[PDB]
């Protein structure tokens, strides 16, 4: 019997800092929980690819997702949500993408990332409880931008690094 | 100037242990370093890529390295090894693989991995300094074998899950 598997560690991240993970393959990007009602488990899909169903581990568990991004030239970020702890998966939101470059950010008792398609990714927020202790785990090496340079993380996002 | 790259969280990994890691896209599977004379980053290689250089971030600096995978259907595995703290990678090893598993363990004064052509993958061992404390960073979920089931590793490593 094979235990597990086993996920790298989730951070602590602090509140008021974008997270910006820069991905270079398809696969989980980052996962984000507030540990009461929202876990999110964030895919990404590469250009061209036609209805298929993909295994992924989310939160540790192998889930079957039937994925699509028709585009020739934009990645397609995908927002898995689960609302309890054994609940299923669906699709909450999506990110097409020419810089392969996603954000995700603790503020204000919400959980923020990116949505729509750049260069005109705006953002999405999700009310968390106990924001500040929300967990994220990164599969991507990522950068850290503070709040207060949101401007320029809007920039990296739509235009890239 | 971006505070980064910053990157997923090393992993404990006791000794006698494979860390089996199941990646499911191109880049960063795993590094490990000795922290004396090896630093080692393992990058996949999806099937079909004629030469071209691929920038990946390794050990939390941005390396570009010239990749390619001749093979339709055998994703590969390319061991990137520096042997100084300031040094240049070179390929040291390489895995093709239809199971798209990846392998490493300390033991025994020595990190193990394994080499060579699915389904008849062998293991390699390195020489590193103060082996159980070598730190391992994996960039997706694993299970973890014991080096007494070496033999169910081997079969996984080979013949998927």
């Amino acid at each position: 019997v094979l235990d597990g598997p086993y996920q790298p560690a989730s951070f602590d991240l602090p509140v008021g800092n974008w997270m910006l993970l820069a991905p270079t393959g398809p696969g989980v990007v980052v996962e984000g929980t507030d540990n009461s009602g929202r876990w999110l488990s964030v895919i990404l899909i590469e250009p061209g690819v036609t209805s298929e169903t993909r295994t992924y581990t989310m939160f540790g568990s192998s889930k079957q997702v039937l994925v699509s991004n028709a585009s020739d030239t934009k990645w397609k970020f995908v927002e898995m949500m689960k609302t309890a702890i054994d609940g299923d998966y669906a699709e909450w939101g999506t990110l097409l993408s020419d810089t392969k470059l996603y954000g995700m950010m603790k503020y204000r008792k919400r959980l923020f990332i990116y949505e729509g398609e750049t260069p005109n990714a705006t953002t999405k927020r999700y009310i968390v409880t106990n924001y500040a202790s929300v967990e994220v785990r990164p599969y991507s090496d990522f950068y850290i931008i503070s709040r207060s340079q949101e401007s320029a993380c809007t920039e990296y996002i739509n235009n890239g690094l």
